[PDB]
């Protein structure tokens, strides 16, 4: 029985003129762990993997900005505006040096935050990740015409905004076993609003694919170029078929990336934390220990 329920005190901190929220739980003391969600999820996407890593140490665990229960501003949602709000949220918090895990979008927010700061940064856990796809030939036929429609103001705004598409269509096709509805009302609670629904859309507006939009593609490629030359300690989940990351990418940055341990979660698409909550937890308390 993979849980449920949430159970973390809400906390809020203000940043930017906004509320943000976030999970804080674990010893106060140590280095922190700092779990990034992604696209279209929130904290709660780390519910069952946190438990395996508060025994020994701190685990915060923000929504982004216009999402979770984070405030909901009138704004773009770019990416850019989630790189301030996160700046902003990790001084405000005052973490110093910290261990990243990440996914997804939150993974494009760790990188980029990671080359900014590379010596504040003890570790990095990732999965599922965003880096450069060459060509929408990487994709099958469904996803490829989907995420396509999606990147139009037209009816990408229809497919996202009114008919909330990312959420009850993209979301459970990222998950191997079936999401029951009472999980489905924890991703649906923050979007209930459809004009609440804007970074849904921008999100994959910003999807780093076949050179476009070319400054995000510039970005990511920097992180990347960082990530391949930093000695900083690395774990990479992958699954399979998995979605952003495939077998043979898993396999490449496995080898390529330097001090990086992968570990194979099994049957996975693009929230690995759904299909193998306990082996990700397990594994990231493990490799904490040894750094
Ligand atoms: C971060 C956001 C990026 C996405 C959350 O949802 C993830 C679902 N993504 S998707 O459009 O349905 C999708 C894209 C590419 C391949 C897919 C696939 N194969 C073939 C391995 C199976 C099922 C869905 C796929
Ligand atoms: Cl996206």
């Amino acid at each position: 029985e993979i849980g449920t329920g949430f159970p973390f005190d809400p906390h809020y901190v203000e940043v930017l003129g906004e509320r943000m929220h976030y999970v804080d739980v674990g010893p106060r003391d140590g280095t922190p762990v700092l779990f990034l969600h992604g696209n279209p999820t929130s904290s709660y996407v780390w519910r069952n993997i946190i438990p395996h890593v508060a025994p020994t140490h701190r685990c915060i665990a923000p929504d982004l900005i216009g999402m979770g229960k984070s405030d909901k501003p009138d704004l773009g949602y770019f990416f850019d505006d989630h790189v301030r709000f996160m700046d902003a949220f990790i001084e405000a918090l005052g973490l110093e040096e910290v261990v990243l895990v990440i996914h997804d979008w939150g993974s494009a927010l760790g990188f980029h935050w990671a080359k900014r700061n590379p010596e504040r940064v003890k570790g990095i856990a990732f999965m599922e990740f965003i880096r450069p796809i060459p060509t929408w030939d990487e994709w099958p036929e469904f996803a490829r015409e989907t995420f396509q429609a999606f990147r139009t103001t037209d009816v990408g705004r229809k497919l996202i905004i009114d008919q909330n598409v990312f959420i009850e269509g993209t979301l459970p096709c990222g998950v191997v076993r079936p999401l029951t509805e009472v999980e489905m009302d924890h991703y649906r609670e923050p979007f209930l609003n459809p004009v609440d629904r804007e970074p849904l859309w921008r999100f994959p507006n910003e999807l780093p694919i076949a050179g476009e939009p070319a400054n995000i593609v510039a970005l990511v490629e920097e992180y990347m170029d960082w990530l391949h030359q930093s000695p900083v300690p690395k774990l990479l989940f992958w699954g399979t078929p998995g979605v952003l990351i495939p077998p043979a990418e898993a396999a490449r940055l496995a080898k390529s990336l330097p001090n990086c341990k992968a570990v194979d979660i099994g049957p996975g698409l693009n929230l690995l934390q759904e299909d193998n909550p306990d082996l990700i937890g397990s594994e990231i308390a493990r490799w904490l220990s040894t750094l």
